[PDB]
């Protein structure tokens, strides 16, 4: 039989970013088992206690590996784990584990450190930008990286964060870049799942980034490049496990060199000086010769977190809640 296989989205398909790159995933791993695999999904499933029915119900009816695609999912999925101990689950950018429940998630970071780069390159006001959904260590580690990223490039650069306390609003989305331009920032990222912060750029004649996926359609003018997200392989390795016999419980963190995080191609507007430094840095961030959190680092405070010649460690990666000098808030509308 084949085995059934679900996914649990907190967004829609139709965002062009997060939750469409998952389902691209989901998509490559049915191409790539064939008849081996039968996969379901269900889209726009509010985070927190809500998801646990919806999570149940597709154990309930025979699903034998659930992917539960959002953070805010951490916690109905140990719950329904421990109700279906037949099930695997696997659980994205979360922190809790059991004998059938695995984490997986993205060192995306590596592609927003390289977004900073440019981004330094790119900017008149000298303020980058960025769009926050909440501040979980997904987020931070990405506003630091994309800060750091910069600051290799010119120390003197400052990173205004903006929060909408969801990850998925375009409303909330365009109203936040719209905040962040007014207030001198002039080249964004985000960790949202919408093209809204590229159209409100190009709308404004200022730049932004590409989340998940390739957004340059929405906004060919304001798009520098994007931070590619690559599930299939994962979701095919994983799903293979299972009917293999083979699948533990692990934490599994994918990056440029295994091919999880791809960059777009660069804007037309890059300079070639610009172009070469971010092919020369890209190169570096795949062969492993540069990470983002190599020391040394200070937080805010003006504390040092990790020593030059030091790299940060995974734990401190892992629960990461402080932020590196040059990081500020807007100021509330
Ligand atoms: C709709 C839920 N979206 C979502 N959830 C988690 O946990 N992380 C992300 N990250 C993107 C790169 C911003 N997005």
């Amino acid at each position: 039989e084949p085995l059934k296989v679900a996914f649990v989205y907190a967004g829609p398909v139709s965002d062009a970013g997060y939750t469409y790159a998952h389902d691209q995933g989901r998509l490559a791993m049915e191409k790539n088992l064939g008849a081996k695999v039968k996969s379901s999904y269900v889209e726009n499933v509010p985070e927190g206690a809500d998801a646990e029915r919806v999570i149940r119900k597709l154990a309930a009816d025979g699903n034998k590996l659930i992917f539960t695609t959002s953070f805010g999912f951490m916690n109905p999925t140990e719950r329904v784990a421990k109700a279906f101990p037949n099930v695997v689950f696997e659980h994205a950018t979360g922190v809790k584990l059991a004998k059938n429940l695995g984490v997986y998630e993205s060192r995306q970071y590596e592609g927003t450190y390289l977004q900073g780069v440019l981004a330094a390159k790119m900017t008149k006001t000298g303020v980058i930008g960025f769009v926050g959904s909440f501040p979980v260590p997904e987020v931070i580690r990405n506003i630091n990286a994309y800060t750091l990223g910069a600051q290799s490039v010119n120390p003197k650069i400052k990173t205004k964060v903006i929060w909408v306390s969801t990850w998925y609003d375009p409303a909330k989305e365009r109203q936040a870049a719209e905040t962040l331009i007014a207030q001198g920032a002039d080249v964004l990222t985000q960790n949202t799942n919408s093209p809204a912060t590229l159209q409100v750029a190009q709308e404004k004649g200022k730049y932004a980034f590409g989340c998940d996926a390739d957004m340059s359609k929405f906004a060919p003018k304001a798009h520098l490049t994007a931070s590619i997200s690559n599930w299939g392989d994962f979701y095919t390795k994983t799903a293979q496990a299972v009917m293999a016999g083979t699948w533990k419980s692990e934490e599994v963190h994918w990056g440029m060199a295994e091919g999880m995080v791809k960059m777009a191609p660069l804007n037309a507007a890059v300079p070639p000086d610009a172009a070469k430094l971010f092919e020369e840095k890209k190169a570096a961030m795949v062969s492993g010769k540069i990470k983002p959190f190599q020391g040394p680092l200070k937080d805010q405070s003006g504390a040092v977190k990790v020593a030059a010649g030091s790299d940060l460690p995974l734990a401190s990666l892992k629960g990461m809640n402080w932020y590196v000098q040059g990081v500020e808030g807007t100021i509330p509308k």
